[PDB]
């Protein structure tokens, strides 16, 4: 079974990583070995459209992109997923605002882009992709999770305002398009090792400010030419933003020659920690082979 229907008695939650914006995300063990997972337990029989989306969510294929491994419905909802080790990509730059080489940061902007793009393949716009909805599997590979689940809960029925495009915080347009203005803001955010994007001003004032012409600034490790991708990325001409299959093609290139687009001090000079924080056995890898 693609998705499958957990009985509640075969997981169990054991410690709380964190709240989201459309629920409470746990980590634990699934017991079909145990396997580690991260348990999602939405806010709030209709439980028909939800196996619907719920399907996408689990039947995506793709090594820059999270799978749905299972979903519990009782009185509320609970979505599982093998629990990524290393946590979300935000607190990792966070962290590791020193030892990150331009490297390491390309070779994530080409996972991401092609994530997004493979999300594109199968006709599905992400609506809330942000380092903090990208996760770290290994240093060396990251992937991107939590898309449906706004279109889901109604995200274009009558707020990640600060990664939404002009036309979506306007008129609940969602597109592909939409999702590079945030592909845009995610990079930003790695670049600036995970700084707060328009930091201090109010979310209601964004609108305006956008439409002004104002732009989060450019990264101080970056080179115009990266900065041009991602200004590029925040055009009010939707159409005139890059596609997803192109900025692979420009990070990919730029992931051949690092130090020529990035600048880093100490750059070329560039594990128990996360097995403390993680650890509370076999890989949703190993076991789903
Ligand atoms: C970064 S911050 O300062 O803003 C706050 C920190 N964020 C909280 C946090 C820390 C760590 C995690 C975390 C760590 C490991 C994980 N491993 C797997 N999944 C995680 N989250 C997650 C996301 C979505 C989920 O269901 C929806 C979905 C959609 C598409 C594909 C899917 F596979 C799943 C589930 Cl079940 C878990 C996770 C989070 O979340």
């Amino acid at each position: 079974a693609l998705l499958r229907i957990l009985k509640e008695t075969e997981f169990k939650k054991i410690k709380v990583l964190g709240s989201g914006a459309f629920g409470t995300v746990y980590k634990g063990l699934w017991i079909p070995v145990k396997i580690p997972v991260a348990i999602k337990e939405l806010r709030e029989k209709a439980n028909k459209e939800i196996l619907d989306e719920a399907y996408v969510m689990a039947s995506v294929d793709n090594p820059h992109v999270c799978r749905l491994l299972g979903i519990c419905l009782t009185s509320t909802v609970q979505l599982i997923t093998q629990l990524m080790p290393f946590g979300c990509l935000l607190d990792y730059v966070r962290e590791h605002k020193d030892n990150i080489g331009s490297q390491y940061l390309l070779n994530w902007c080409v996972q991401i882009a092609k994530g997004m793009n493979y999300l594109e393949d199968r006709r599905l716009v992400h609506r809330d992709l942000a380092a903090r909805n990208v996760l770290v599997k290994t240093p060396q590979h990251v992937k991107i999770t939590d898309f449906g689940l706004a279109k889901l809960l109604g995200a274009e029925e009558k707020v990640p305002i600060k990664w939404m495009a002009l036309e979506s915080i306007l008129h609940r347009i969602y597109t592909h398009q939409s999702d590079v203005w945030s592909y845009g803001v995610t990079v930003w955010e790695l670049m600036t090792f995970g700084s707060k994007p328009y930091d201090g001003i109010p979310a209601s004032e964004i609108s305006s400010i956008l439409e002004k012409g104002e732009r989060l600034p450019q990264p101080p490790i970056c080179t115009i030419d990266v900065y041009m991708i991602m200004v590029k990325c925040w055009m009010i001409d939707a159409d005139s933003r890059p596609k997803f299959r192109e900025l692979i093609i420009e990070f990919s290139k730029m992931a051949r020659d690092p130090q020529r687009y990035l600048v880093i001090q100490g750059d070329e000079r560039m594990s128990n920690f996360y097995r403390a924080l993680m650890d509370e056995v076999v890989d949703a890898d190993e076991y789903l082979i």
